[PDB]
């Protein structure tokens, strides 16, 4: 079969049983009970070790994933098949790559759980391939204006000189 | 739907057509011609868009992936379903990180082509689930002697500090 899907590991918004399928064919459950998901799954699977549960079109519950707020990059779908890439430095986001020049975007970053990917972790369970990230020359448009790659969310305060 | 799995792209041993399977569904054939691979696949499948090929058990055709030298780290199958990490920091070798704790281990790194892995990129048809690295006050061996996780192989010219 194919290799093990990099699985998620954290806090689970609501209580309740998770039911997934890892690529490389292993049934995985989850039991989340106050937020902490207890992982019952094959030895054969890389997630069942690492207690960890791959977020597929395959996975079935009702509990919410709640990833911590200080992800590296994460991606972000701007569109039915578009994505863009969010770097995080402290407090601030930036825009640093998109499957394609000039995507419409939002001015300001979700919360974690609307991430398609962080920092590899795959969060839901609709995810359309995602073609090259661009990370130079292209831009991307927030309502009426164009920003370069690289540029943080227009509706965020800038970072002051202190340092 | 899966994620698409990460595809090789470089240079390969030997000519002919090589043939595999996307996680995501997608065939993918692979032509190659003086070590080189011209990619056949989806506009749906992220490989077809980066011109990469999905090493798997799907995976049929007479060619060999021929990594570059240069990578940073490496996934070592030195077992049935054990694993060691290899990090390189110029001509050096380092086991830094290993599946299970005293795993015997080769003196020596072997070409890049006999790992089972190689920056995230599996290399190998047969890959067994890799269990979470310990990275941490393990050991491993070589021959008859015991090293502390982190130490880079026996069998390498130790630089000195500073270098
Ligand atoms: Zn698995
Ligand atoms: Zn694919």
């Amino acid at each position: 079969f194919f290799s093990c899907q990099r699985g998620y590991k954290g806090v689970w918004r609501g209580d309740g049983i998770m039911q997934t399928t890892c690529p490389c064919g292993a049934q995985i459950t989850g039991h989340v009970k106050n937020g902490s998901m207890r992982i019952v799954g094959p030895r054969t699977c890389s997630n069942t070790w690492h207690g960890t549960f791959p977020i597929n079109a395959y996975t079935t519950g009702p509990c919410t994933p709640s990833p911590a707020p200080n992800y590296s990059r994460a991606l972000w779908r701007v569109a039915a098949e578009e994505y863009v890439e969010v770097t995080r430095v402290g407090d601030f986001h930036y825009v640093t790559g998109m499957t394609t020049d000039n995507v419409k975007c939002p001015c300001q970053v979700p919360a974690p759980e609307f991430f398609t990917e962080v920092d590899g972790v795959r969060l839901h369970r609709y995810a359309p391939a995602c073609k090259p990230l661009l990370r130079e020359e292209v831009t991307f448009l927030v309502g009426l204006n164009q920003y370069l790659v690289g540029s943080q969310l227009p509706c965020e305060p800038e970072p002051d000189v202190a340092v």
